[PDB]
């Protein structure tokens, strides 16, 4: 069946803006997962998970009689798709159970792990999500094996279809670099937003870069990919050594024995894959990665044996039974237990990437410190495991249940508690009147609140207006935020705040975070008045101001917009057409196609463009809230052509006279070109639509202002 | 960006079940198009359209100063995608303005036609849909040129994204037959459900079959394609001759002058396409099909000059300026006017397909009759034009506005008016108790109501339980409906009806259509009671009973189910896997993936399978409404394998003992295989789900029972 995607493979794709439809969701529209979880007997779940650890099934027998290692890998893989570039991937939506991740080569036999959890999932139902269960099971496996976790939060709601994530352009699983769709260029530079070295891997190749077993060069890939998953050197070494304190790899025979991944298998496989023709196909005969390594002398118990072995032997390159590169300890005794036969023992072995922890000079110092001070190792691993598995959960207000750690961590972008009465409706009206009497314009008010609130992304629930981080490094210096203009707006708002607060009794005060948003609202109200309409913009107080010391400047840098079509901003020239980047931004903001359309049209006419560009400002009453953008964009009296200087800028000329009327970018004109977007523009550009446009704009504005308000949720 | 579709190109596609999401729709969730349309000043819209017909724009100058011909073609193309096999295509959703239809080669330059209508669309806004406007504009063009139309109904609500229709497998626009993706096999047999001879055409090739200019062979393709669009010989001749009474074709220069279709054009083209480098690129220089034919001496006025010319001359094969085959009248005077230069005149010309009307012997008799009696021609054309443009609108209750024809047509599957008081809630309870006391079983009641209601398709809004046509030819004899069993159920229900009706006062009575549905509701209530649950199934009376004389048996044939996964029924062996045919059926019934899942699971355990098959009946309490289907399907203690006799049947055996537990088809087992469907099955298979399962089943049952109840809209 030939599709639109076949005929027009480069056309913009809007279906990413309608994932999460209530059509695909089997739960009612009223279903609230937080409420269901808050009633779960989490202790009873943990008991059942503890019992499962040593209840082996014959269809996938447990190594050493304990599934703990398999479950820790399962949980680590669930979390470990996360990229800081866009916040996509991670454990927070339980995407491992959907395509493509359910069938990535690095997730081989994790299908079996998930199937082992079905009885517990079934027993507790909607009160524990898959997303939550995968992480909890990891935690319980650590606890069962003697490792004390830092804590656990529930609240990851299940999703019901695959997310549309760009995982790379390769058309071959695991393709080595330098191919026609290479994710690498120059001096081994991995393309943004990717955070893995080959298609279908979590981070790096365990044999070494493109299969070359050099631990020093592997270290480099490790450092790069883990950084792109938010982990520094200390966290990286704690995580790899911590994880590889447990379990084993599986490579008992050649990989050609292993069949179709889950999405390719026959219907009788009932959702599982990688069925193996090698001997029994499972347990002692299991093939997963092709490597055959067991790290420690007690694979089912926490120990300090990983670094004892790593440092205590010299290592020799060898091949697994499947042909994969790995390392064996020179002249060692057979001290490592077999997973199934008590009469067999094996020599200590390591992956190339394990040897990275010793042969990379910066890692070596941390590894040695961990070897000498195992308590520091244990604490760092517990902290990093918590971060890894919670990284995409958003503000602390979303964390549920009785095991949430009390300690506030820098990486959580923490927001101070509010400890004073909030402003009421009379106070809000007063503050808005002061904002308007100060001289701040519609365009300054709208631009500043947009800048503050539009850093939110729904992928990892970072960003937004709460915190007033727009006043701090690095947001106050971002080019998209117009630093000089921003400084002047914030100075006026700070004076308004200080005066209001000094005049109060009873300890009432307004935060700068709330005042930025409230001022934006006054600007939209003023804009509506300029167009002759009476409009009230909703506003919810309660934001607090975070400090500079609560704001990790390096972690904040990935939220910088390099493309924001809502302000007609592009920081440089890119591979990706500007309209593709607009739809990507709309997705992160959680907007539908109609919301994206109304929002952009209104922002153009309010003066939200960076640098006061005229591009797309298709109105003769700028700073008035009208549907002019749509009426003028759709006017057939105007003809459009790319400019000589720049093919991404267009001139719109009167068709009869030739006179220049407007200019726009690709972000502006795609609303007059794409057939679905132009259908949306037509609604808002019709003669009966002025009121609908205002209403719908105010709604989406308010939506964006509240994206991070999980304290109200 | 590599996608799931790239990695697993043959995996089932569920996204067809979630078009029409409220995410993509810009109108509020409360927007009711019928209400908006009913207040439109339709007379004022027709006046504006009338003025438009002679107001030429320089970007697309009007032939002969009159846009009427172009707008007729536009409206005919809007309707003429319709196929009777599935009811897909047609004008009823305004899909011509979306991909792919907006960019089909046969819709070349209809983008200009739609753009000419934007000012009127903009003026009237949401009170007239694009879908309605396209057809109305065709009508007004006919009227302005002296043709009396049969009427017009509004009510086609706009859609906001492309429908996913199978239009064929070719990867090249207009590919000639016999390629690697040939839509032809055998003795020129066109594959179901297609209704055109080449990808991107409306019906046939105007040069002749695969471009061979033989009018006799072309007649064959015409007859075949038109029949697949529900038009017999009489209607076909009326339509082609009627349309070709007006306007002209466009082929002033070689086709290689013409650029990118709209979906491939640059952004500056603002949604138009086919920009031409030939001379001015428009008007006198226009190129559309590459043919250059003007059929009549008054291309802007209704006449009987098409048949005068067809029969009054002999015809010679010739080539247009673009190289296309066409026909010119041997030795005729230049009597046909030029579209732009009053000083030029041309000879009469014809398409190969026009000559079909004369050289096919069956067409010739009709064409002669129409030539001799042009009043008969006019009436036939008006009736056919009404049918063509309304064929997918569904029951007469959906027809809006003041120009709806009063004559009831057999093709409308008409339903008699109700002229008596309806049963009330107490009556419905009494009738249900009588149905259950008669001895009819849960399985008979469910099966019979399913058979009656499930003929509905949302594509053209034909079918459903209204009318009680299940008791008539041909439905009563369809294999899926189990004719002997059906006859026995109907006999009992008719006696119940006769006794209830005879006992009433005051004219109150119950139709057999309503009693079939009500009995099915009693069966579902009894099934819930058998499982230990008291529920009431909603029921809305008001259906009526149509007669055999009001039922066109040949037109009803395309509604026969040859694949009904909901009854585990496949009438023969097909190309298409049975699970693909299930999702196709779900789409026609307007179900989401969750609705499809619940509905199938419930029907299995209620005994709805054809022939009392055990396949998928995964319960030991058949006729009780439980979630047993899902609990047993998902039980990992069972292992499944295809049988030796049949690869499409599977045995489910105890994993430990090998004992046979169940059998099922691909339709049953897909719910345990497909990653998104298994996630849905898990919800309904969980321990907390029995009440959700019953509630959701009752709701989808009721939805299916009411699919054709546009009387209650
Ligand atoms: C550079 C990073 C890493 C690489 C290249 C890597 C590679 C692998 C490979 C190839 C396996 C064998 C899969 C199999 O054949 O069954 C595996 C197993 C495992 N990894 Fe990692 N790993 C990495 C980091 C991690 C981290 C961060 C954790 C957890 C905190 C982790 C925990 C595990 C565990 C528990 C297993 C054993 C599974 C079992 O017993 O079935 N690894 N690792
Ligand atoms: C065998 C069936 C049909 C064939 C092959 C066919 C073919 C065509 C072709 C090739 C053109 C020229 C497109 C261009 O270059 O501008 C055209 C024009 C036209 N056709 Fe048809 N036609 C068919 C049936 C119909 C029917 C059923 C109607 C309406 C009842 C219709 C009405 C028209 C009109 C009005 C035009 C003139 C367009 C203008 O003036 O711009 N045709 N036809
Ligand atoms: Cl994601
Ligand atoms: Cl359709
Ligand atoms: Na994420
Ligand atoms: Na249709």
């Amino acid at each position: 069946g030939t599709s639109n995607r076949d005929w027009w493979p480069n056309q913009l794709d809007l279906s990413i803006l309608h994932r999460h439809s209530s059509l695909s969701d089997p739960m009612g529209k009223d279903f609230n997962y937080a409420q269901a979880f808050e009633k779960l007997d989490l202790a009873a779940v943990k008991r059942d998970l503890h019992a499962l650890m040593t209840t082996s099934q014959d269809w996938w027998p447990a190594d050493f009689g304990h599934y703990g290692g398999l479950f820790i890998r399962m949980a680590w893989h669930s979390a470990g798709t996360y990229r800081t570039a866009d916040g996509r991937g991670g454990a927070g939506e339980g995407q491992q159970r959907f395509a493509p991740l359910n069938s990535w080569p690095d997730n081989a036999n994790l299908d079996k792990a998930r199937r082992l959890l079905w009885p517990i999932k079934q027993k507790y139902g909607r009160a524990i999500s898959w997303a939550d269960l995968l992480i909890l099971t990891g935690n319980v496996a650590l606890e069962s094996m003697g490792f004390k976790t830092f804590g656990f939060a529930g609240g990851r709601a299940d999703t019901w279809e695959p997310e549309d994530v760009y995982w790379g352009s390769e058309k071959i699983w695991l393709e080595l670099s330098g191919g026609p769709n290479s994710r690498y260029s120059g001096d081994r530079q991995l393309e943004n937003p990717l955070a893995a070295v080959q298609m279908g891997l979590i981070y790096v190749n365990p044999e070494g870069p493109d299969g070359n077993p050099d631990p020093v060069a592997a270290a480099r890939d490790i450092r790069d990919t883990f950084a792109r998953m938010a982990m520094n050197d200390e966290e990286t070494v704690a995580l790899i050594a911590g994880g590889h304190t447990f379990g084993k790899t599986h490579g008992a025979g050649p990989a050609s024995n292993v069949g179709a991944e889950p999405e390719a298998a026959g219907i009788e496989a009932q959702g599982l894959g990688w069925k193996s023709a090698y001997r029994t196909g499972k347990g002692a005969d299991a093939i997963t990665s092709g490597l055959e390594v067991t790290w420690t002398t007690t694979p089912t118990q926490w120990s300090h044996n990983f670094f004892e072995n790593l440092f205590g032997y010299e290592w020799e390159l060898t091949k697994s039974p499947a042909g994969a590169h790995q390392w064996v300890a020179k002249g060692a005794d057979a001290v490592i237990p077999d997973a199934f036969d008590p009469s067999k023992k094996h020599r200590p072995t390591m992956l190339t990437t394990d040897l990275s922890l010793r042969f990379d000079p910066a890692y070596e110092k941390i590894s040695r410190r961990f070897h000498e001070n195992p308590e520091q190792f244990a604490d760092a691993f517990a902290r990093a495991w918590f971060k890894l598995t919670h990284r995409d959960m958003g503000p602390r207000a979303r964390y549920l249940g009785p095991e949430v750690p009390a300690e506030v961590l820098l990486w959580q972008d923490p927001i101070p508690a509010v400890d004073h009465p909030l402003i009421d409706a009379a106070d809000a009206a007063e503050l808005k009147a002061k904002v308007l009497a100060s001289g701040l314009t519609v365009s300054q008010l709208v631009s500043t609140a947009w800048a503050a609130a539009s850093t939110f992304r729904g992928s990892d629930k970072r960003g937004g207006a709460n915190g007033a981080r727009i006043r701090l490094a690095p947001q106050k210096d971002w080019e998209a935020n117009q630093p000089e203009q921003l400084a002047a707006v914030l100075e006026t708002l700070e004076a308004i705040r200080t005066a209001f607060n000094g005049a109060q009794r009873g300890g009432k005060q307004v935060s700068l975070a709330d005042l930025i948003v409230l001022a934006g609202c006054a600007g939209v109200e003023q804009a509506a008045k300029n167009a002759g309409h009476a409009v009230t913009v909703p506003f919810a107080p309660g934001r607090a101001d975070a400090s500079q010391e609560q704001t990790d400047v390096e972690s904040m840098a990935v939220l910088e917009p390099v493309a924001d079509g809502f302000r007609n901003y592009l920081k440089g020239k890119y591979r990706v057409p500007a309209e593709v980047l607009l739809v990507d931004k709309a997705q992160l903001l959680t907007l539908s196609a109609p919301e994206m359309t109304v929002l952009l049209g209104g922002l153009r006419v309010l003066g939200a463009n960076v640098g006061q560009s005229r591009h797309g400002v298709f109105t003769a009453r700028e700073q008035a809230l009208t549907n002019d953008f749509f009426v003028n964009l759709l006017d057939m009296g105007t003809e459009w052509k790319p400019t000589a200087a720049d093919a991404d800028v267009f001139e719109g000329r009167d068709r009869a006279t030739g006179e220049l009327k407007w200019t726009g970018t690709r972000v502006d004109l795609v609303f007059g070109s794409h057939s679905q977007l132009r259908a949306l523009a037509e609604v808002y550009g019709s003669a009966d639509a002025q009121e609908k446009f205002v209403r719908d704009f105010v709604a989406v504005w308010n939506k964006v202002m509240n994206l991070d308000r999980f304290d109200l949720a």
